[PDB]
């Protein structure tokens, strides 16, 4: 019963079948679906008449090519996961349908929140994500859109985007889903070995009780577990970080006062 | 009968009060209307049930400050003109309206056609225009967009923009309106002096005979008029050129065989 639009043409026909009198939620993803994804969907299903999920791994937002090839995909499973949530439409285009001409027109952010943290760390990542998210919104024309708090600046950036471009959509920000350790669910977590999860869980032991008072000391702890701490910083009440375990790269942010978990 | 909407909110309630059975044409402009502009509008009135003209001078497209200070305002004369055309809606917003938070998000082109001609001589300009046109379209949501062939690159660029961003609007291209001399109707012309105006026509009488076989010579000819030629080239079947007369900056493009 879930419909699958494999290309834009299919999706357009579906999309122009629905009335305006009714509510369309949209959850975009790169697939390899986990409990975090699933939470956004559920919430979408609670608030809307039609739920659209897209799965596209957008090339232009990967600054790291090996990351791009390394990126997990299991579509047949994602479809099964998606159909067991009674998702109405899976939009699953190819690069060729999103970028018929290649990437010739791009959103380039100039803001402070764009030059820090994830923005400094992955150059061009934000441009790419902003370009695809604009295109996805234009295609899906949703009433409601669901985003994880996990990628915080992503949310800010998309909030500005829909404002600046006069896109009529509510943005709902969903809380980050975590493991008991406090470790946030991530698709790239599939790529980490048993040895790494050990480290990862160690890191979160450290984070779970720590002051955040002294940041240089914490880096030292985290770097000692074998992961490479990339950035860690305080903004308002909130801590942000990124780090590598092996070749797998993970980000997190949470309220300083409460978290992770 | 013409609604003048000086802000987005006013404009929205107007935009969304309209039926699907009505076709909306849009003619974006920077104001200071001349017959070039009119020609576009006369063509929109003919193909549409509702015509929307906008006047916004977009700061973001200007790569020269004095060009921006220079840029001609006749707002009241423009309202008049737009009224004797029986234009339905005049949308003329302010900067706060269009860039509520400043200019944070930009359309940036990477293609050759944005790296040549007007693109070299006006850095930042194409990104500026693309951003405003995107906003303008996202706001007006029209069926038909009317653009002049005079800004050729821009036309090409807006054609890309529309296709890349999945906006359903037809692009309709309209022929350059000219003075008898062949000089293209232009807003900045209202800045030419009476003698500068005669220099323009000299330049165009020179263009009216050239086989365009030697451009350095055509160049020296143009420059001997007092003008300062910025560039001239053939790409495909056409000439593109731009030049200065004093402070005023003008451009053209046409088939090798400006009538
Ligand atoms: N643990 C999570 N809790 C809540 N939302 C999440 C979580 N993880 C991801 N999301 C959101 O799901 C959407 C898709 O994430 P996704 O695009 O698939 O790529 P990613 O962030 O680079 N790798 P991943 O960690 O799986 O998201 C985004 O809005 C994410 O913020
Ligand atoms: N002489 C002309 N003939 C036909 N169309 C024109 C002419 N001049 C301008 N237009 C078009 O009218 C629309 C608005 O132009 P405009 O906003 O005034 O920017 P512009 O290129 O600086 N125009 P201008 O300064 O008047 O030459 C654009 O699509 C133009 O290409
Ligand atoms: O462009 C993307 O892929 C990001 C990921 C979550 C939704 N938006
Ligand atoms: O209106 C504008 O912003 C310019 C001139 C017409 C098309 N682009
Ligand atoms: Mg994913």
């Amino acid at each position: 019963a879930m419909i699958i639009a494999d290309n834009i043409k299919q999706f357009h026909s579906i999309r122009n079948s629905l009335i305006k009198q009714q509510k369309i939620g949209f959850v975009p993803t790169m697939g390899a679906l986990h409990n975090g994804h699933i939470s956004l969907i559920k919430k979408a299903k609670s608030e809307n008449d039609v739920v659209i999920v897209s799965i596209f791994v957008n090339p232009t937002q990967f600054n790291n090519p090996n990351d791009y090839q390394t990126y997990p995909n299991q579509l047949q499973q994602d479809i099964q996961i998606l159909a067991s949530l009674d998702v109405d439409v899976l939009f699953n285009p190819s690069e060729k349908d999103i970028y018929p001409d290649g990437n010739l027109l791009r959103i380039e952010p100039k803001l402070e929140i764009a030059n820090i943290l994830e923005g400094k760390s992955r150059p061009g990542h934000f441009s790419g994500m902003l370009t695809v998210v604009l295109k996805l919104l234009q295609i899906t024309k949703p009433n409601n859109l669901y985003l994880g708090e996990k990628d915080y600046q992503q949310v800010m950036l998309i909030k500005q985007l829909v404002k600046d471009f006069f896109i009529n959509t509510k943005i709902i920000v969903c809380p980050t889903q975590r493991q008991p350790s406090g470790l946030p669910l991530s698709s790239r977590n599939k790529n980490l070995t048993s040895t790494d999860i050990e480290i990862a869980n160690k890191i979160y032991e450290i984070l779970r009780q720590d002051d955040f008072s002294n940041l240089e000391e914490l880096t030292n702890k985290i770097n000692s577990t074998g992961a490479k701490l990339q950035y860690i910083q305080k903004l308002n009440n909130r801590i942000f970080l990124a780090f590598y375990i092996g070749k797998v790269r993970l980000i997190d942010n949470f309220l300083k006062e409460t978290g992770p978990s």
